[PDB]
């Protein structure tokens, strides 16, 4: 019983649609990964199974480089690792490019596992490459790949016996180009990457009906906004803090297509994005580079320096309706949050407020736990009609972006019941 199915659209490949009205919120497909794996600035920070990011983790006693929060989730990723664990092994000191361990979990499980519930709808096999459309820089990546894969798997795979039938290896990282999906945790911060063949149905809008959520590896597709029948489901690959041009570079080099959606054709938002002075948001977006990195390997205090001279500093300011500017304080005040500065977080947390209300329009995940992020803070430093205030609007988004099946809600909920019991104690 699926609200939604394959069909072949007019110039977009396949796509997914609706065969029967949804409304917001409504549970649409779940699905576990084909394959996936941690991220690099992650590994050794959450567990290869769970994602979460643990005080202890214990590192698998072979390769020494998948790390398990549990005796429970080494277990649970055996299956998934056991190939692998002697390829990460017998290439010691060198670590594989994300891409290439994610392929070698593809190969395994396709080789080795059971046909996989992620592929209901739409295989691996049947997933775009568009390999006409790659540049021969492009092209030129992906021999790189496919020697580097080639060089990673030689314990496990010698010959193409041991691929599945006519699997070509050019072809499969071209797929996993464009349909790789950013595994994200409670917090949204990006941890893991994976496939996930009958979501990658979905084709993209910036301005999209329908939203993905991830609890661990597992995947959400939920609809955010009323759906007509034999309407298309798209989401948004995107992050949201993007003008139209860098959306268009993105989508041409990693996606190969020209974005024609209304918000592109309007330039939708690009000017209050980039108020402030250029060359001021020029450096902030060259900082932001490093920053980001900094962030990917949960560098916190350091992300906080970086922040702090550009919040405060002592030469000219942005707006915080500037993304740049915007996107420093998300970081510094994800970066307060984890060294225990909860009044810092706070200020940069609610100075972010009014932008994330312009820019991610209607029902969005990542506004929705930034609003619970901000009630938190605010809960925890007793300022119970303001945090009641924030814990209701995320609420009033993430029933309809993370849903009941989602864990998150559960904690909101409790959250919502500790705060009001503060409030009615009076
Ligand atoms: C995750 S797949 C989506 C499903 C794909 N159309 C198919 O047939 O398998 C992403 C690819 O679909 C195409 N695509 C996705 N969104 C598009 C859009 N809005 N306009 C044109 N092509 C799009 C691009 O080729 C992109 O690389
Ligand atoms: C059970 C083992 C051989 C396995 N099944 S799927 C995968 N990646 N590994
Ligand atoms: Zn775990
Ligand atoms: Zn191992
Ligand atoms: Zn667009």
């Amino acid at each position: 019983p699926l609200k939604v199915e394959k069909f072949a659209t007019a110039n977009r490949g396949n796509g997914l649609r609706a065969v029967t009205p949804l409304r917001p919120g409504e549970l649409l497909f779940r699905s576990d990964p084909l394959a996936y794996t941690v991220c690099k600035g992650s590994r050794g920070v959450v567990c290869d199974r769970c994602l979460l990011g643990k005080e202890k983790l214990m590192r698998c006693s072979q390769c020494r480089v998948a790390k398990y929060c549990s005796a429970k989730c080494q277990k649970k990723a055996w299956p998934d690792h056991k190939r692998e664990c002697k390829c990460l092994k017998s290439c010691k000191p060198r670590y594989p490019p994300d891409s290439v361990r994610l392929l070698g979990r593809v190969v395994f499980k396709l080789m080795d596992g059971a046909p996989s519930e992620s592929e209901k709808l739409y295989s691996f096999y049947d997933l775009e490459s568009n390999i006409n459309k790659l540049t021969e820089d492009r092209k030129e990546g992906l021999r790189q790949l496919v020697m580097t894969f080639q060089h990673f798997m030689r314990e496990e795979i010698q010959d193409a016996s041991q691929l599945p039938p006519a699997f070509d290896l050019f072809e499969a990282f071209a797929k996993v180009i464009c349909n790789s999906f950013t595994i994200c945790n409670a917090e949204m911060q990006e941890v893991g990457v994976g496939l996930y063949p009958s979501i990658s149905l979905l084709n993209h809008s910036c301005d999209p009906n329908c939203s993905i959520v991830f609890n661990g590896p597992h995947l959400l597709l939920r609809a955010v906004r009323d759906i007509e029948v034999g309407e298309e489901l798209t989401i948004c690959y995107l992050d949201m803090l993007m003008t139209s041009e860098e959306r268009r570079k993105q989508l041409r080099d990693q996606y190969c297509f020209e974005c024609d959606c209304f918000r592109c054709q309007t330039q939708d938002k690009d000017a209050d994005m980039l108020t402030g002075d250029e060359q001021v948001w020029k450096e902030v977006q060259e900082s932001l580079k490093k920053i980001e990195e900094l962030k990917a390997h949960w560098k916190w205090e350091q992300v906080l320096a970086m922040c702090q001279a550009i919040i405060s500093s002592n030469s000219e300011r942005l707006p915080d309706i500037n993304i740049y500017q915007l996107k420093v304080l998300d970081c510094a005040m994800d970066a307060c949050i984890n060294l225990g500065l909860l009044e810092e977080a706070l200020f940069y947390g609610t100075r972010t407020m009014e932008p994330y209300r312009i820019f991610f329009p209607g029902s969005h995940p990542v506004r929705g736990v930034q609003v619970m992020k901000v009630g938190k803070l605010q809960l925890h430093q007793g300022m119970f009609p303001q945090a009641m205030k924030n814990l209701r609007l995320a609420f009033d988004i993430m029933r309809v972006t993370h849903g009941r099946e989602h864990s998150l809600i559960e904690d909101l909920i409790l959250l919502l019941e500790e705060c009001d019991a503060n409030i009615r104690a009076s």
